[PDB]
C-alpha cells in the first residue's frame, strides 16, 4: 500500500511550500547582501524536490478535497497529463540550471538563472492551480 | 521581513513530511525491485532539505500553537541553536585574534585588533539593535 | 527546564555589558599606560563571552519586553540561528553520505547509509518533538 | 573619573550573573548529557571573568544603593580588603583549575574542580553578599 489520496494532497502541498521558501530566500539574497552558500542551497532544495517525481502524488482520487484536506488543483490537471508532463520536465531543466548556476556564486547569473525558475513555477499554476 | 511564527511553522513542518515520504520510497525500493535513480533522487532530496537551514524556521513565536496551526517542538530544542550569521562569525573570529595578540603583549598589534572586533560589536548594532 | 525568557534577555544583556568594560579597559590601556597582562585578561573576557553560546540566550518569546525587563534585539536578528547541536551535525553528515552511497547504485551500501539517516530523525524527534 | 558608581554596581552584577549563568550550564551539563565543548566554554568565561579585575568595580561611593540600582554588597567588604584578597586568590585558582580540566574533557575532572570553584563562591557571598 502507497499513499493514500489524502497523503497524496498532503505531500505534494508540502514539496511546494518548503520550495516556495527557498525561492524566498534566494530572492531576498539578490536583493539584499548576497550569501552564496545560502543560494546554493536554496537552489540545490528546488533543484532536488522538481527531480524527487512529485508527479506520482497525482494519483486516482486527488482530485478533489479529501477528509480535511482540501486541494488547489485544477480538475484540467488530470485531462492534460502529457502537458502536465512537458511542463515538469522543462521545470526540471530550469531547476537544474539554477543549481548549477548557484554552485558558481556569481549572483547576476543566478538572478537570471531564478527568474527562468519562477517563470515555470508560474505557466504551471496558470494553467492548473486554483487561484 | 520574513515569515510569520505560523508560516515558520507551517514550512519547517512541510520539509520534514517531504522529507519522511522520500524515506519512505527508499524503504520501498529496498525492499521490493530497486531502482537506482528513483534511490539517488530521493536521497538527493534528504541532503538538500538537510542542508537547508532550517534553524530559520525556529524564530521566537514558534515554540507554541499558533493560529489554526500545531507544533510538536519541545521547547529544549530552541538552546541548541546559534546565530551562525555574518557579523557573529566576524566577531567571534575577531575575538579570539584579539586574545591571541594581547598574549604576545605587543601594544601595536593590539591596537588593530582591538578595532576590528569594535568593528563587530558596531556592526551588529546597526542592523540588529534597536536605537 | 532552563532560563525564563526575562532571564535570557538579563543574562544576555549581562554579557554584553560586560564586554563593553573589558573594550573599554583595553582602550585606556592603549591610550594611557599599557599593562600587558590587565590586556591580556580583557581580550580573555571578550573571546571566552564571544564563545560562550550566547545563542542559547535567545529562545522563543524573547523578541520583546518580558516583564518589566526590555530587550533592543530587532526581529530580523532570529532568522541568522541555527541548530549546532550533536544530532543535527550527525543528521547532515548521514544524509550527505546517504546521497554520495545513492549515486554508486549499491543497495546493500545504500541500506547501511539508510538506517543511519533513519536513526539521526528518530533520535531527534526522542529528545525534541512531542509525541 | 571613570565609571559612575552606578555603572561600576551595574557592571560587576553583569559579571556576576553571567559567571552563574555559565556555572548553571556546567551543572545542566552534569545532570543531563555531557558536551564536552559546552562546559570547556563555560569555563573559560568562568576562569575570564575571575580573572578580569572586578575589584576595580568596587570604588568609593559604591557601598549603597545609588539611583534607581540596588547593591547587594556588605559594608564589611570595604573594610576586609585582606580577606576578600584571600577569597579572590582562592577563586582564580579555582576558575583557573576548573578551564584546565574542562579541556581534557574528562568528566569527573570536571565535577570535581566545579565543586571547588562553587565553594569559593559561597565563601565570598557568605562573608560580603547580603542574604
Ligand atoms: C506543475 C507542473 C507545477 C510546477 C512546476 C510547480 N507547481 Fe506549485 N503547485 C502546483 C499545483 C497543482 C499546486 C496545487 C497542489 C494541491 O494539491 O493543492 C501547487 C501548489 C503550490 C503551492 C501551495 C502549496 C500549499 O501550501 O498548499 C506553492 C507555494 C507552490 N505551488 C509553489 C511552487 C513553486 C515555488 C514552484 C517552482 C519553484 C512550483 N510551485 C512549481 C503545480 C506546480
Ligand atoms: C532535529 C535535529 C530533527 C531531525 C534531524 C529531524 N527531525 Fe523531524 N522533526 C523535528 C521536530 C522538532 C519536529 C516538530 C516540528 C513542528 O514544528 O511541529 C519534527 C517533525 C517531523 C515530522 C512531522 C511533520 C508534520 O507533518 O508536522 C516528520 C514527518 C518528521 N519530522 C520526519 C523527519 C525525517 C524523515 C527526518 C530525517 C530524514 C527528520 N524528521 C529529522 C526535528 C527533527
Ligand atoms: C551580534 C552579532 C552582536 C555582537 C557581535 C555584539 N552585540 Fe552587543 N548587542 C547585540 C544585541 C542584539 C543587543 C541587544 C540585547 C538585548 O536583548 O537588549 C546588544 C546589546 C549590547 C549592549 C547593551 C546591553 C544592555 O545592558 O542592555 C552593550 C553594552 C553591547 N551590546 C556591547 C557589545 C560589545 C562591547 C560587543 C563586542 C565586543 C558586542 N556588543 C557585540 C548584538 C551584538
Ligand atoms: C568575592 C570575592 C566574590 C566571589 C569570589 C564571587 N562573588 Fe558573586 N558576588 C559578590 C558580591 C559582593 C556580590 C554583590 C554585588 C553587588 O553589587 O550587588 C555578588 C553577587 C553575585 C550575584 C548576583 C549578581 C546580580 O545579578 O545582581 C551572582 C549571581 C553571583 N555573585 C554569582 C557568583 C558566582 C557564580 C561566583 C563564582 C563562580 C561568584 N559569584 C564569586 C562577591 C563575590
Amino acid at each position: 500500500a502507497g499513499l493514500s489520496p489524502e497523503e497524496q494532497i498532503e505531500t505534494r502541498q508540502a514539496g511546494y511550500e518548503f520550495m516556495g521558501w527557498n525561492m524566498g530566500k534566494i530572492k531576498a539574497n539578490l536583493e539584499g547582501e548576497y550569501n552564496a552558500a545560502q543560494v546554493e542551497a536554496a537552489a540545490n532544495v528546488i533543484a532536488a524536490i522538481a527531480n524527487s517525481g512529485m508527479g506520482a502524488l497525482y494519483g486516482p482520487g486527488t482530485d478533489k478535497n479529501v477528509g480535511d484536506v482540501k486541494t488547489r488543483v485544477k480538475p484540467e490537471f488530470f485531462q492534460n497529463m502529457e502537458d502536465v508532463g512537458k511542463i515538469a520536465r522543462e521545470f526540471v531543466g530550469a531547476a537544474n540550471t539554477l543549481a548549477e548556476v548557484a554552485a558558481t556564486g556569481e549572483a547576476e547569473a543566478v538572478k537570471t538563472a531564478f527568474g527562468d525558475v519562477g517563470a515555470a513555477c508560474k505557466s504551471c499554476h496558470e494553467k492548473y492551480r486554483a487561484k
